């Protein structure tokens, strides 16, 4: 029997977790609630969920105190965007196990967060800040500007949520909870997005939503940044919060904040980036005395850049700073553009690499006195695997492999997680084999136990004819670009197999990688006998800057071309059928999908594109300016006019089309869709469409999510003649 | 060979190779008339004519001209030109008038940009127009115009033009201004919508547009806030630059100020007799008004003994809104269409002082308008030639003797021409007539004097000598006998069409509240096409609820809408199959506006019937739909009225029921009449229940889905649709 869509989409064959939230240094939760000890692997019960049995309440989520005095409980759950969200809370006393019922937080909360240490308390409430000292006692109000869809307080508005901090949330404890730092964003002058939203057959008239959204070249909301001392809150006066301003390079025109990290108990870093976003300046911020203010020295400034684009990945990366906070670590990219560790000093303009070579470091994640730990693709030189490696502070060159070896056949795509002073850390394998759950003792790095091995999953799968995965590289120009494909079971290399090219292929994006992965892919390699391939062209990440800044300032151009000529290379590959070749994507994907339908090479019969960008003043600024610049005369006008899906819509009439969009969609506005069809309508071009009523950028709906999904399966088993 | 090899293709029908030519006119007297080419005047006596307006005259002009209009005494011309569409009927436009007898373009006092509706005095050059809401009257074209309102606002006040729902549901026109038959007063209507709530729909525009408009109409949702209505006359005789023009109320009757209620007619009878038509918001009642100018007070009177009463015990009062009156000379009396004893529509005699009339026509036919009349002779359009309800022929009845009715148009053409409707002269003394088929359309100009035949207008003989090659279809015209009831359908029926082999068939429906699908019109459509080239029988058929054939037929879907209706195509379908010549293992249902509600409703029936469907732009609820339509039938969605069957008759909780058929669901974006609401309510419960069909939006697209490249675009989608639903190669 064989992976079928069903399975698929009732979730059939499910993948295990061990998610885990360390708690001490020897201590993690486990969802009842369990505790458990690190060393020894004993549990005893936290708490039982029929401790709330008369809550009356739906519990969506538990959070418990530094201190372990206090958890919050949070229920009436409402989703607003990606990650933001307004919901109810509780206060459970462990000490005394009875709720608090005096001073409660509000209903609708946009946000709340214990202090690092103890049991402090902030949240916010209709856009501004409040703190409880002991969550017993009245909070204290501590901003007043407030306003829906205009000033933000603690929290962020949309294009910083979705782009600059992947957060709902703009609060900044410092380590030991004094100081709580935070952000305020002014909307006032951003233009709104407006779409109806239709709601339940019940409601007579639709209703018209309205979101404060900057388009690229349109007005961005400006952003200040305070800090409060929360030992000093008087219930008589009003808190006092100390603005620090943008350093003088920042305020000279639009910027972003874009980096907030305490790096002492009284010195704070924050990390400035201009609209155009290829020079940034990083703030180290020292709190004074008897003057209480905060001072960031000029000659503290560290500055970030790039000719050839723009700065960091997604945004420059976060410094993690040595215990005195004299020093940081951070990934920067080298002088031959690879990502790599450099260590600063904080009075010193010159960073030394720490690491170096044709690879690159993912993340830092836990710094020690005596070493530092990071994640990077140095294994094999291949791009899209993920390692945990030690390095040694008094000598570079000793540098170990925590997790290469540990399991190499069915290991080489790994995450981690430290426990408080990283004493233990948690290894996380998700591929090429089934996810794998490992709990270490960094002391000397031999391995405890496995906490979850999907042995369960495991047997199942014996049962049901599986595809495979095949991740390789061909040679372009001298150079390296990966690929991977989902191949049907007893793949036959003397057969002509139809292909699908699975699409991303967005500025530093990776879609070919030693993940294992069950979805749509593996039911149409499985019971349809499709070859789902993906493609990481120019622009794509993790492979240097050559590669990804390939694309600077002209989107829609390399990273298309080379997805057709991706589909050239597999059609040489002797088993595919060239008359069966297809393409696919959501978002950028859909984009690159649309361009490559329209581009007349002839390689496609059918396509599909999910929620696709159509042109880039269309999407929002942080994003798009950030690969394209600005929309102007003097920028870059000119190619945001050249790399519309409209302007190919002639093309369209050499393919088949299906184009998806959710008609509530905040982040890739029904709008973009809405002009691809109208343009295609205007040359007479017979395509297939599909609308899904008050679905948002994820069509992610139980019943939505299924619909979607037989859609597309139908349409490409009618395009590759399948019955 | 020579035989006939071409057919009717979709190509044919998209960029009509196959044209109807028509003869439009327009009566500028009682003997003379307008025809474009250039425009020419043609005597209707003669034939002889000489050009009017050369069509090289308005080129010096700078602008593109949209339309004219000329003033009653020929000596102004009316251009159009700038003209921005709206609603159905509503639009913005620049005017310009241009002197005949002085030959040149009036520059002083203009006409203002954006004006909504500019109107002619019946008799003379006097002029009225509608800008930004307000009612202004130039007494000559070159001079100041006076101010008459000071009130209107944009989407709050309506003056001399009508809101969204009285435009599209009551009057069929934007226009609210009505010239007293010699000019001396106008009167008008003012629209109050304060109170009513507002759609909100996206606007995407052009492309360059960064962000999307958001359109906001007025528009009252069943059970929701009507606008209110005020009436006046004003004497324009009267009217100074030194002081503000005085507008007399007409206030409605006692009965109507007592709850929501329209005004739903406006007819002069003499130079100072008006009469009003009012209707209660529950539409089985209305109230005609006759009111009297009074010379030394200036106002206006309604003697309460001159009012009447229409109602209906089992319906609506009227075919859509009580019939509009026709009256003598003297405005002493009136000739209305009501329905008989037994349901019938008939001509009715009435006194202006009595309450009772007496039925001129009887019998198991209706008439369809009153076109005319005259000292001697009343001219109507009825059904009644050979008991062919979806026939339609031009009658004359003798004021004086009610058993002398000549038939005029009857034997003409009997062969060709079945379906009528005409044009009179200023005086009733010529009249065109226009005959839309079985045959091809023909167009021909008679005096009614002695009833005589002056010519042939346009008789479509070059149309004639194209499809004389071409393989086309047949339309067979005819009725079947449920619960010992007639009820009529029509087939269009493929080339060389067999009897002894089964044909793919298509339900084309309407089925609305005095809908007809089954006529002798002459049509080249999508189902020309169908039949044609893809040997498809397209069938339509008239069930309860349907009009022109009496009360008992048409009420039968009073305030049960979705019941009958939808179950008498599906007994259709049934009966097709039963004549043997119907594969049905492939048959299917089609339909726009309340055609795609009963598709739906068809479709989501559990019936086993239909393998496949199309709704275009559909209703899918009717508490989504406007008062003025839906109340008409249903009543008001409140407990205490009708709230229970609103609530039984959506598509909505028929969802589970489509995962047996193949569903094709289209709606415009920007569609103010039945808004993407609709749509979107019933795709989200199929997706609800798990039912996969296939989707088609139209951005920018109104109900009409009438732009050139997209009616094209839908057409060839919907033909896709078919021929895969059919196995059609
Ligand atoms: C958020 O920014 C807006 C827009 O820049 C500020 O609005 C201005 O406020 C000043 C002083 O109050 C006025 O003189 C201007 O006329 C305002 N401009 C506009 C267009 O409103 C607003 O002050 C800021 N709000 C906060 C809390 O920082
Ligand atoms: C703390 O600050 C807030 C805002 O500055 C004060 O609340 C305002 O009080 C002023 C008068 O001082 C009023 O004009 C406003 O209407 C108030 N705005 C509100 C309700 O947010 C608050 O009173 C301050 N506490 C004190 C007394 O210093
Ligand atoms: C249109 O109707 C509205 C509301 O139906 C009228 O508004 C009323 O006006 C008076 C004063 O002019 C107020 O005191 C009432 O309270 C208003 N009614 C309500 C309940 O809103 C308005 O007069 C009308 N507009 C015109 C100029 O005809
Ligand atoms: C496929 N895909 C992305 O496209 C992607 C993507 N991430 C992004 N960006 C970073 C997060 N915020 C949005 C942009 N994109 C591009 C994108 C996402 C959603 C809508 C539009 C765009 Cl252009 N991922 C993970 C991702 O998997
Ligand atoms: C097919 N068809 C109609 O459906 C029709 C229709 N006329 C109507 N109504 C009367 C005129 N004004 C609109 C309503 N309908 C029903 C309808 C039309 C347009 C949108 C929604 C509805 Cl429910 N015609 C002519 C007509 O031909
Ligand atoms: C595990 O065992 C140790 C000693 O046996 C004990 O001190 C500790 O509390 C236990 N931990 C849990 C959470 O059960
Ligand atoms: C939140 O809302 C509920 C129900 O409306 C109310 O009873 C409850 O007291 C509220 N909670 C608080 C603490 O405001
Ligand atoms: C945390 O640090 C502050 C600031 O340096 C210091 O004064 C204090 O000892 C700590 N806070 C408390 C009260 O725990
Ligand atoms: C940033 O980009 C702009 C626009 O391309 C360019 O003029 C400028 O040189 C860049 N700055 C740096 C530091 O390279
Ligand atoms: C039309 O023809 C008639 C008949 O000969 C002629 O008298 C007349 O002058 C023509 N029309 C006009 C009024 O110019
Ligand atoms: C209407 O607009 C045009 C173009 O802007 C202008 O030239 C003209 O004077 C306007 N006409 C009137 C009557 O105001
Ligand atoms: C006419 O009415 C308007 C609005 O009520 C007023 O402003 C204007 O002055 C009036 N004209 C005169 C002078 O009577
Ligand atoms: C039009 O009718 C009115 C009222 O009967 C009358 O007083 C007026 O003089 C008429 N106009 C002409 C000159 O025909």
């Amino acid at each position: 029997k064989t992976y079928t869509l069903t399975d698929y989409l009732k979730n059939t064959y499910r993948l295990k977790l061990y998610s885990l939230r360390w708690i001490s240094d020897h201590e993690y939760l486990y969802k009842n609630i369990l505790v458990f000890n690190a060393e020894y692997g004993n549990s005893s019960v936290f708490l039982e969920n029929s401790t709330f049995d008369e809550f009356g309440h739906s519990i969506n989520d538990y959070s418990i105190s530094p201190d372990g005095q206090f958890i919050l409980l949070e229920y009436n759950y409402v989703k607003q965007w990606r990650h933001s969200y307004t919901a109810s809370y509780d206060i459970y006393d462990l000490n005394k196990r009875q709720l608090i019922t005096e001073e409660r937080i509000p209903n609708n909360t946009q946000w709340v967060t214990w202090s690092p240490v103890g049991h402090k308390l902030a949240y916010v409430w209709n856009n501004d800040i409040y703190v409880k000292i002991e969550p017993n006692l009245p909070s204290y109000r501590i901003t007043w500007t407030g306003k829906e869809d205009i000033i933000y307080n603690g929290i962020t508005d949309w294009v910083y949520e979705e782009e600059v901090f992947s957060a709902y949330s703009a609060l900044w404890w410092s380590p030991n909870g004094t100081f709580l730092a935070y952000a305020q964003f002014n909307d006032t002058e951003v233009p709104l997005i407006e779409y109806s939203f239709y709601s339940d057959e019940s409601l007579q008239y639709p209703k018209t939503v309205r979101v404060p959204y900057p388009k690229a070249g349109a007005v961005n909301p400006t952003v200040k940044f305070f800090v409060v001392n929360t030992d000093s809150l008087s219930s008589v006066t009003n808190a006092t919060s100390i603005q620090i301003t943008a350093p003088a390079s920042m305020l000279i025109g639009d910027h972003y904040l874009c980096d907030v990290t305490w790096a002492t108990q009284e010195r704070i870093s924050l990390q400035w980036l201009r609209r155009i976003q290829n020079y940034s300046v990083m703030d180290i911020c020292d709190y004074d005395e008897s003057s209480g203010r905060w001072n960031c020295l000029v000659a503290r400034q560290h500055i970030e850049m790039s000719t050839t684009g723009w700065v960091g990945r997604f945004r420059p990366s976060e410094p993690h700073f040595t215990l005195d906070g004299n020093s940081f670590y951070k990934i920067i990219s080298n002088e031959e553009g690879y990502r790599h560790i450099c260590y600063f000093q904080i009075d010193k303009k010159d960073c030394t690499f720490i690491t170096k070579g044709t690879w690159e470091v993912i993340g830092i994640e836990a710094l020690t006195s005596d070493y530092l730990y990071y994640i990077s693709n140095e294994y094999k030189g291949m791009p899209g695997g993920r390692n945990l490696y030690k390095i040694q502070l008094s000598d570079y060159t000793k540098v170990t492999c925590l997790s290469c070896e540990l399991n190499p056949e069915r290991c080489q795509y790994y995450s981690v997680s430290f426990s408080k002073e990283a004493k233990y850390y948690q290894l996380r394998c998700s591929g090429p084999g089934l996810p794998l759950y490992t709990l270490h003792s960094s002391v000397n790095d031999k391995g405890l136990r496995v906490l979850e091995d999907n042995s369960a999953l495991d047997k199942m799968l014996q049962n049901v004819q599986m595809p495979s995965k095949k991740l390789d590289f061909i040679i372009l120009n001298e150079t390296k670009f990966w690929y991977q494909m989902i191949l049907p079971p007893h793949f036959d290399k003397s057969k002509k197999y139809p292909l699908l090219l699975d699409v991303y292929a967005g500025p530093c994006s990776q879609k070919a990688d030693t993940v294992f992965r069950l979805n749509w892919a593996t039911y149409l390699a499985s019971t349809e006998n499709i070859i789902v391939a993906s493609f990481d062209g120019r622009g794509s990440g993790y492979q240097g800057d050559k590669i990804m800044h390939a694309i600077n300032r002209r989107l829609g151009t390399f990273e298309v071309e080379d997805q057709i000529e991706a589909a050239r290379q597999f059609s040489k590959m002797g088993f595919v059928d060239n008359k069966r070749i297809a393409i696919w994507g959501w978002s950028y994907g859909g984009y690159v999908t649309s361009m490559v339908l329209g581009s007349g090479s002839g390689v496609f019969k059918c396509g599909i594109a999910v929620a696709p960008v159509s042109r880039w003043e269309y999407y929002d600024s942080v994003y798009t300016e950030r690969y394209m610049g600005l929309p102007t005369p003097e920028d870059n006008l000119d190619h945001y006019r050249n790399s519309t899906v409209m302007s190919r819509a002639e093309n369209f009439k050499q393919v088949e089309y299906l184009l998806i969009h959710g008609t509530a969609d905040d982040n890739v506005h029904f709008q973009q869709s809405a002009q691809i069809s109208k343009a295609l309508v205007d040359v007479g071009v017979d395509f297939q469409a599909m609308w899904y009523t008050d679905e948002d950028h994820g069509i992610a709906s139980s019943t939505a999510h299924q619909h979607i999904y037989t859609h597309m399966s139908h349409f490409i088993k009618q395009c590759f003649s399948l019955p």
